[PDB]
């Protein structure tokens, strides 16, 4: 059972006790992590922030102490325009010259694998994406000849239907990766005038239109795509979404304003970390949609969708009937890293009462 988790780069600059470092992380709390997200510059992979060369260091001191666990750094992310990747990609003098470089950086800074972010490819990119798997794989194959082992390559993959039969080709890219990550959180969001959960697990047969918007079906639908159980990785949530409320609305459908407000720490429209969250709860109205099986509570004229404790244990034991690779998280900074904003007195809450699943039978 695989628990891969990822790290983002700026939650270093969060204030007070929102910094973290990789330092903050448990050696064998995870089994891969990722650092999220590096940059392409001429053409080659590099860095992102200026200190990336001091963290890629932290992270990989890690594995000093746990010699089994494995790293991976991720190109790409949201902040990084899908224009961009897309205009290396169909070149080809600009694909070699990219794919080239990347086994000697990664060496270098001891990493294990890379990860690809590609948010999102376009109807006209499907072609490319498969030609940069096939390649990039085929690179690492021919590097491992030189006595070393074999570095990784995975792929996230957005889970919406639509956007997956646009853009991915996954039969074929199935057969060149180690793993895909499914990102099952991103259902729903400020961009619909009203109030929704954006990780539900089950459909519930409360609304039919957007029966594809939820983890149960897009897992199925990867399944019968052509990816094998033993490759597929679902993604759980360590935050929530924060929705602005518009009336005094607040079952399934409610009006909305616009996205909440920011979070004393993580400080960004519409998202929060569950340490906020859990400071949040307090004096906050408990809620819980029994047919999609996940949390959300509101106070005053806020309202927020997210995980606990409870729905994360429940998608846990989903992917194991299922019987898939493992789960991914978002993110280890978004959970609660020091383990005292949550109450009981554990660190990485979260992650751990996921681990606690995978780890029995
Ligand atoms: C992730 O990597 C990204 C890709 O490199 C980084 O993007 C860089 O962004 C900067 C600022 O946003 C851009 O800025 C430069 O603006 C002009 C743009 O013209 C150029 O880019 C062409 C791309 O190939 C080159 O062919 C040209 O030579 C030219 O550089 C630059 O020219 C400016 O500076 C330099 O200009 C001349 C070049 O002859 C020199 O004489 C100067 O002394 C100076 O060195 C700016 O640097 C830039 O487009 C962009 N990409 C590149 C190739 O660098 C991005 O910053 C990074 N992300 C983060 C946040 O780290």
């Amino acid at each position: 059972y695989k628990l891969i988790c990822y790290y983002t780069s700026w939650s270093q600059y969060r204030e007070g006790d929102g910094s973290c470092f990789p330092d903050a992380i448990d050696p064998f709390l995870c089994t891969h992590v990722i650092y999220s997200f590096a940059n392409i510059s001429n053409n080659e992979i590099d860095t992102w922030e200026w200190n990336d060369v001091t963290l890629y260091d932290t992270l990989n001191t890690l594995k000093n102490r746990n010699p089994n666990l494995k790293t991976l750094l991720s190109v790409g992310g949201w902040n990084y325009g899908s224009q961009r990747f897309s205009k290396i990609a169909s070149k080809t003098q600009s694909r070699r010259t990219f794919i080239k470089s990347v086994p000697p950086f990664l060496r270098t800074h001891g990493f294990d694998g890379l990860d690809l972010a590609w948010l999102w490819p376009g109807w006209r990119d499907k072609r490319h994406l498969t030609t940069l798997v096939k390649e990039m794989k085929a690179e690492f194959v021919r590097e491992a000849q030189a006595g070393t082992e074999q570095l990784l390559l995975s792929a996230a993959v957005t889970a919406g239907k639509i956007a997956i039969d646009r853009g991915y080709d996954i039969a074929q890219i199935s057969r060149h990766l180690d793993f895909i990550s499914l990102l099952t959180y991103d259902f729903h969001g400020a961009w619909r005038q009203t109030v929704g959960h954006h990780s539900p697990l089950f459909r519930g047969n409360e609304d039919a239109s957007s029966r594809f918007s939820n983890a149960d079906y897009a897992v199925s639908y990867m399944l019968r795509l052509g990816a094998p159980a033993n490759k597929l990785v679902m993604g759980i949530p360590t935050f929530g979404r924060s929705y602005t409320l518009a009336s005094s609305k607040t079952d399934v459908g409610a009006p909305i304003s616009g996205p909440g407000i920011p979070g004393r720490f993580t400080k960004w429209k519409g998202i929060l970390a569950y340490y906020e969250i859990c400071d949040f709860l307090h004096g906050a109205t408990t809620h819980r949609f029994r047919d999609q099986q996940v949390p959300y509570a509101t106070k005053g004229n806020q309202w927020v969708a997210y995980d606990d404790q409870e729905s994360v244990k429940n998608k846990a034991r989903y992917l194991k009937n299922r019987q898939l690779a493992g789960a991914m998280v978002w993110a280890l900074d978004l959970d609660d890293f020091r383990g005292t904003f949550c109450g009981q007195n554990l660190t990485f809450p979260l992650t751990s009462a996921i681990k606690d699943v995978l780890a029995r039978v």
